[PDB]
């Protein structure tokens, strides 16, 4: 009731940045994470039992992979923070309280590939779900782990509320899928510049919550330098596990995925900045103004990459 999270002083000012870095200490992520639903949120938004005893389950279902794991969930959830902070009035209390939730459960149980690693290997789940394949499989995931007993944190909401949460989540979800992101993006920046965008509109706040998703996910683009390079070194790992798979199917990979490729890094991140994370934020800080330090940090990082290339580093 009278209990309050704290973090040292450091944390306490620098997890209100977006550029923060949760750190190498696993132990305290989860108290990163509760310090972040109080202030967002409140105290009272859920019971602190239940939120532990759902975020060490939530913990448990990610896996060991060198990037889609519970430091990425975190830290994904730690971007959405920042949003909600920085843009306080526009959310509803739902939307305050099923956005974080998402943010943390939206890669549970991912294994490190790819939606089309599992359609080539025709994995079970590719048959459950056609397109979106891992996402559908987060959801699923989050609703399983909100049913374990002692874990419904949503308990208090009314029958209707709680339908409401669970399809923000939903949708928050759904948006992770990278091949949804262009389309939506693409829509958000004409409705925006016609001025048809509308936050009343129920469908164009879907939309602004999917981009403010995908921002959150790519947020590793938005670091310090020296977090942006080591993360990237994750990633690669993954994908490149992921080609090494392909090749053992008989399948080239795609420049991205194989490690051969090695040396172009620097132009594939380029490519990835000027194709993805620019556009994302340009359209994010238009759409919301106070998320403009993620496109500047974006930018910033694009410079360090054409520095790299240029052999200056
Ligand atoms: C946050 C984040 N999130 C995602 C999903 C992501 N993806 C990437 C790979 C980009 C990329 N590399 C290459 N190649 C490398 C050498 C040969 C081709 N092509 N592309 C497109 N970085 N990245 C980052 C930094
Ligand atoms: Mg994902
Ligand atoms: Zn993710």
């Amino acid at each position: 009731g009278l209990m309050q999270f704290t973090l040292p002083v450091r944390l306490c000012k620098e997890i209100e940045l977006f550029h923060f870095d949760i750190g190498p200490f696993e132990n305290m992520w989860p108290g990163i994470f509760v310090y972040m639903v109080h202030r967002s949120c409140g105290t009272s938004c859920f019971e602190l039992e239940k939120l532990c005893r759902f975020i060490m389950s939530v913990k448990k279902n990610y896996r060991r992979v060198p990037y889609h794991n519970w430091k990425h969930a975190v830290t994904v959830a730690h971007c959405m923070y920042a949003i909600l902070q920085n843009n306080h009035t526009l959310f509803t209390d739902l939307e305050r309280k099923g956005l974080l939730i998402a943010c943390l459960c939206h890669d549970l149980d991912h294994r490190g590939f790819s939606n089309s690693y599992l359609q080539k290997f025709d994995h079970p789940l590719a048959a459950l779900y056609s397109t979106s394949t891992m996402e559908q499989h987060h959801f699923s995931q989050t609703v399983s782990i909100l049913q374990l007993e002692g874990h419904n944190i949503f308990s208090t909401l009314s029958s209707s509320e709680y339908e409401q949460v669970l399809e923000i989540i939903r949708k928050a979800i759904i948006a992770t899928d990278l091949a949804l992101y262009f389309g939506n993006r693409k829509q958000l920046e004409e409705m925006y510049q016609t001025g048809s965008l509308n936050l009343n509109n129920q469908s164009h706040r879907d939309r602004v919550i999917g981009l403010m998703m995908t921002a959150c996910d790519l947020c590793s683009v938005t670091k310090l330098w020296p977090v942006t390079k080591l993360t990237a070194n994750d990633i690669y790992a993954e994908f490149w596990a992921e080609g090494d798979e392909m090749k053992k199917l008989g399948i080239q990979p795609i420049p991205m995925m194989d490690r051969d490729k090695k040396d172009e890094v620097p132009q594939g991140q380029l490519g990835f900045y000027n194709a993805v994370a620019i556009p994302c934020y340009t359209t994010l800080t238009q759409i919301l103004p106070p998320t403009e330090p993620l496109l500047k940090a974006c930018r910033d990082n694009l410079s360090q990459w054409e520095k790299v290339i240029r052999g200056e580093e």
